[PDB]
């Protein structure tokens, strides 16, 4: 379509990683490598998750572990992610991440955590 879908949560994702450095939302998959981003998204609809600025990229196991464990706490989201395997492939697939926000997005919808702040 004229607008996308990939695109529309690319440039919603991307919106986030303004608020957070280290973090470039060029990709799902590469620019994932670091693990980094699935945490990062998350503490932006979540502060009491964890001091982002107190992770660094030495520590990714735990990084994705504390992303989805701490999505899972918090909004129980999905289980389509293993960070063992994100940890061996250090390559995500564009359908995972994808799948992954698409369910959590939906999530954040009825919650009305999205719907923040209107423009």
């Amino acid at each position: 379509g004229p607008l996308g879908s990939k695109n529309m949560l690319l440039e919603w994702c991307r919106a986030m990683t303004r608020n957070y450095e280290h973090v470039d939302i060029q990709n799902f998959s590469s620019s994932w490598s670091s693990g980094m981003a699935f945490c990062a998204l998350i503490h932006k609809f979540f502060p009491e998750a964890f001091d982002y600025a107190e992770l660094d990229p030495a520590k990714r196991r735990h990084n994705f572990t504390l992303a989805f464990s701490t999505a899972e706490k918090l909004a129980d989201c999905a289980q389509l992610l293993e960070v063992d395997d994100m940890v061996r492939l250090a390559v995500p697939d564009s359908k995972c991440v994808y799948t992954y926000i698409q369910e959590l997005y939906r999530s954040l919808v009825q919650k009305g955590l999205v719907k923040t702040k209107k423009k």
